[PDB]
């Protein structure tokens, strides 16, 4: 369940499905983006915003300990490329934190 | 505000690596992943040990915090070479619960 949730997140990126996020996300997750707060349904709104303007998400590596999983993927928009890591939480098959952050 | 105590200490373990405090922020169930490589409770004390040992330099350059995750960026320099890692932890109770440290 814990694996369930961080591979439904690789697929959604990967597909550009933000509403397949709707199935780990719950109410009270909450995310930091580059020190930026959001919470719940908000996660999945900046995850649409992402994909609406046809950022292009690659995963390089990532790692797992316990219920803690970290991602290294490259983000690319408008020929620019930036490397980002993303940690996720994942608590009854949900993912309740989430950190994005900019390298 | 509370934040800030926590920051400074994590800051202080992930950078120096203190032994005694790296005893009372590692609980017997820690679970770390560094590159790969799994180290549970005592094991992760001695693995940071190592490092300091090692004379590894780490340098804080960001971080962030959503509840109880935090993500750490360090510069890590070792024999000339210097290096990027992303140092993910969860916290419960006072304790480091889990962390991963990945070079970049
Ligand atoms: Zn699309
Ligand atoms: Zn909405
Ligand atoms: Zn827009
Ligand atoms: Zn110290
Ligand atoms: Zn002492
Ligand atoms: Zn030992």
């Amino acid at each position: 369940e814990e694996e369930k949730a961080a591979r439904l997140l690789i697929e959604a990126l990967e597909k550009g499905d933000p509403e397949l996020m709707r199935k780990v996300i719950s109410p009270d997750t909450k995310m930091s983006i580059n020190g930026r707060l959001f919470t719940g349904d908000e996660v999945v709104e900046v995850v649409k915003e992402i994909q609406k303007r046809g950022i292009v998400i690659k995963l390089v590596s990532y790692e797992k300990a316990g219920n803690l999983w970290l991602f290294l993927v490259t983000v690319k928009n408008n020929g620019q490329e930036e490397k980002v890591a993303v940690a996720i939480v994942v608590r009854n098959g949900r993912i309740k934190e989430v950190i994005v952050m900019s390298i």
